[PDB]
């Protein structure tokens, strides 16, 4: 029973993390193989200028690099920027690189930050993709670079590298084929992030999952079309209802269809009226319905 | 910037976590060393009824436990009971074993929990211990011997033993000292915890972190002293404010005396009103003081 925010284990990409500094900028790389992935920025001149990264490659010198794994350092014999990132090849081969994919993330899926320093791991947390392509994240200088991961099939599935934070306090990362998420630019000039939106799916699988733990004083019998909640939530910053696949075997399970839940969206949205669900004081759309079946079920959708 | 529920990294503890089966039945153990740490209760034959662990302990057979990590299987030579717990020694040291101690919580600390199942590692997660002695966790059946730890001064420190899960889905553990912390019992008879208090410490680390942030929209001039806000927390379900000391950082930071945010909290207890504070609709007592400073300045 229960149902909590969760990670899943960093063992494995711990110890993919390394040191990377060039010049007098300090930030965090990925090993693997004999490639270590970091942000293009490590070797801007400036934080304060827009920065001509065309120029400031031309420019780079290797033997201003510096990379640790551990207490070992690791020899560059090459360099080459791809989008915002740059892909340092290294005489070392990483022992420990897990079998592993990268993959780019789509808009409200989830997965799992290990927030880094100085090349060492600090903390871990789950994390999910919002619509306007920023994460909610907890981070300070010196955290670039951090690595966001998912388990799956028995590898690591590499989707974000931490990048740079907005005015707004929001962060945004990019995949390691170098293209940042949201297309937002990794320069220091304000940028400004579109209006976040409700992940209405998430919402429906907290719903269940709040049913599932004997949570339900905010159930009742009327029913919401999909078609009509669309139209509703299209004006109201809530995203489109969609999946149902795995939403009608909880809804089988429960015995309570989607469209009842659809509609406590729509008062709920008004507020709690001093009650919680689950511990929770408004609607929450942190929970996947993945999350959900895997905490209350054990199993992976 | 942001404030988020964290979980240290888990990679120095998952390379310890075993299955450990005895008949049939099957959980978690922490190898540390040439000692494998689980819940006693796996030896129990029956658990329709009343558990004679005296009793189970004295017709216990040292051949009828298999212990597996990851994929070898590790020699018993002995196994002895303390309090909850079986401490059961194996013919071989953990090579992975990290520099440890053990260490009780007390009221309203945090830790982090590594859930495992059949001896693997699937999932982890910050708590804290609520003045019941529960934690609200997440566990299905199988969980059972799932280490809650803490990282501190280059060295982990074993402080959770999971074993049960009350009637109202609370989960409760021991200290690997094989104390069930609340004094819950590892039986199966109905048990019931005590009505949970919101820590006034955590609750005062969050407020903090909101001005650190852009949200002081709640934030008034009036202040209200520790010994009047106690007399209030009281009769309201808070717990009691104790080192005001340990804020000093925070407050220096912000300007913000602690007395203001008592009054704040008085207020706020109230309701938001439609409003929010770092994305939440009410007082929030998961965040302490250490893990605001350290997400917030990366103080330690």
């Amino acid at each position: 029973a229960g149902l909590r925010k969760m990670a899943q284990p960093s063992g494995f990409v711990e110890k993919c993390v390394v040191r990377v500094c060039y010049g007098n900028t300090v930030l965090n790389g990925l090993w693997l193989g004999d490639i270590v992935y970091c942000p293009r920025h490590v070797i801007a001149s400036n934080t304060t200028s827009a920065i001509d990264y065309d120029h400031e490659y031309s420019i780079m010198r290797l033997h201003n690099f510096s990379i640790i794994s551990g207490t070992a350092f690791l020899g560059v014999v090459g360099a080459t920027m791809h989008g915002v990132t740059l892909k340092i090849k290294v005489s070392q081969t990483n022992m420990h690189t897990p079998r592993h994919s990268f993959r780019t993330l789509k808009s409200g899926e989830g997965f799992n930050i290990l927030a880094c320093y100085d090349g060492c791991a600090q903390g871990v947390f789950g994390v999910n993709m919002r619509t306007n392509w920023t994460i909610r994240g907890s981070f300070i200088n010196g955290a670039c670079g951090s690595p966001g991961y998912n388990l799956k099939n028995g590898e690591v599935e590499f989707v974000y590298m931490h990048q740079i934070e907005l005015g707004s306090g929001s962060h945004v990362g990019s995949s390691f084929d170098g293209v940042m998420y949201g297309g937002f630019e990794d320069q220091p000039n304000l940028q400004v992030e579109s209006a976040n939106q409700m992940l209405t799916v998430n919402v429906v699988a907290f719903l269940y999952a709040a049913i599932l733990n004997g949570c339900t004083w905010w159930l009742k019998g009327e029913k919401l079309f999909v078609e009509h909640y669309n139209e509703w939530a299209q004006a109201n910053g809530f995203t489109a209802m969609n999946g149902e696949d795995a939403f009608s075997i909880l809804a089988a399970k429960t015995g309570v269809c989607v469209e009842r839940l659809l509609h406590a969206i729509q008062v709920l949205n008004n507020g709690f009226g001093g009650k919680q669900i689950l511990g929770y004081s408004s609607l929450n759309d942190e929970f996947s319905i993945n999350e959900v079946v895997k905490q209350m079920f054990g199993v992976n959708l």
